[PDB]
């Protein structure tokens, strides 16, 4: 029964006090309705607990605790805010996830791996989570602000030379190796998930697609997940079923990245989704480089070494194959020390709320239930404090 005490005390454990308090709060939120209270059992419970549950919710970190400096991006499940915490006066990036949209889309699991990784990864390659908290309508993740913007915005503001791509590719490679070392494969690696810190250096940021590996480093996934341009043939095929693949599905995503960075378009671009999907399946035929956009044989070799079948893909035998590829040989940095060299683009920040490397941006609650629907159950255990 001291064994029990350990589980509760561990912030990594799904039955820690904050997750047990989520448990009581979500039960009271999903029972307290006129209809359900006709049930004695439910009235007896809500009479006993409802009052103290409100008192507790009082102390819980709220949205109003933060000033919203401005919006730096909008997802399908809601927006990411540059915010300043009122009390501490510290600046964060806060991601909102609409519980209504996640419930409605039958999509209320993706965030667990994302929270786990940002909360506990403790890597200089992984954007860091300080606070997860929820209210009746929203999930909140309060992360460190990455004021350098994403690479999608860098690549569209600069002609990127090989010397830059070497750097940015190496940092992505080390970042994924970090993610892999935590027993996770990422699956949706792309420039939108690659963020630049105050010093111009890279950090992975979106993790909704990440999956625990077997004891044998494989996964059984029968869902084709991640964004179409950057998805691997093996992951696309695995929608047809009997999906069984390892982390080499991420080295594909890097090859695609490297191609886009040097060529100027994705290598399997098409007008439709199903067009891009068709091209990717046919990658032995479909991949080729424009008769102009010039690329050193080393760069072109690495790309094609990455954009092959899983069985012969660079990084199957491990990440050191990648590291000692001719393309990466350079005078600026070694792999031991890259993240303390000078980045190709060091951002010009004016203040702690400068969001100039982010483009500008510019009503749907739940209905009262008939009987128990359990709308808050999918988010028991989210709440996290550092
Ligand atoms: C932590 C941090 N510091 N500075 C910026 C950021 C982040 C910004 C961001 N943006 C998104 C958005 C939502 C959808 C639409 C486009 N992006 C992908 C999905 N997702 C994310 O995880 C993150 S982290």
């Amino acid at each position: 029964q001291r064994k029990l005490e350990a589980l509760i005390r561990d912030p990594r454990s799904p039955i820690n006090v904050e997750s047990l308090l989520d448990g009581l709060n979500s039960l009271v939120l999903d029972l307290d309705f006129p209809a359900l209270r006709k049930n004695k059992n439910i009235d007896n419970f809500l009479n006993r607990y409802e009052k103290i549950v409100k008192k507790i919710r009082g102390l819980q970190m709220k949205a109003e605790d933060y000033d919203v400096v401005k919006v730096i991006g909008r997802g399908a499940f809601g927006e990411v805010q540059l915010v300043r915490h009122k009390a501490s006066q510290k600046v964060y990036a806060m991601k909102l996830l609409s519980k209504f949209e996640m419930i409605k889309r039958s999509d209320s699991a993706f965030f667990w791996e994302e929270r786990d990784i940002m909360a506990f990864a403790n890597s200089p390659w992984v954007v860091q989570l300080f606070y997860a908290f929820q209210d009746d309508r929203y999930l909140y993740m309060v992360m460190e602000y990455m004021p350098g913007g994403d690479l999608v915005n860098l690549m569209s503001n600069y002609d990127v030379p090989e010397k830059w791509a070497k750097f940015y590719t190496a940092e992505v490679v080390l970042a994924l190796d970090a993610i892999h070392s935590m027993g996770l494969i990422h699956r949706d690696v792309k420039p939108d998930n690659m963020l630049l810190d105050k010093h111009g250096h890279l950090k992975l940021a979106d993790f909704g697609t990440c999956m625990k590996m077997d004891e044998t480093g494989m996964v059984h996934c029968d869902t084709a997940v991640g964004t179409p341009d950057y998805i691997s043939p093996e992951v696309l095929k695995s929608q047809g079923g009997d999906g069984y693949y390892g982390r080499e599905c991420d080295w594909w995503s890097v090859g695609v990245f490297l191609y886009e960075m040097l060529v100027g378009d994705t290598p399997f671009y098409a007008d439709s989704l199903v067009g891009t999907y068709s091209k990717i399946m046919d990658h032995k035929n479909s991949l080729c480089f424009p008769e102009d956009a010039e690329i050193s044989k080393h760069a072109k070799n690495l790309i094609c070494a990455f954009l092959t079948d899983r069985e012969v893909r660079l990084g199957r035998n491990g990440v050191e194959e990648i590291r000692q590829h001719p393309f990466f040989k350079n005078d600026q940095w070694h792999w031991d020390n890259i993240r303390e060299t000078a980045a190709p683009v060091v951002p010009e920040l004016s203040s702690d709320i400068d969001s100039s490397n982010f483009d500008d941006i510019e009503v749907e609650t739940f209905p009262i239930p008939k009987a128990f629907v359990g709308n808050q159950l999918p988010f028991i255990g989210f709440t996290y404090y550092r």
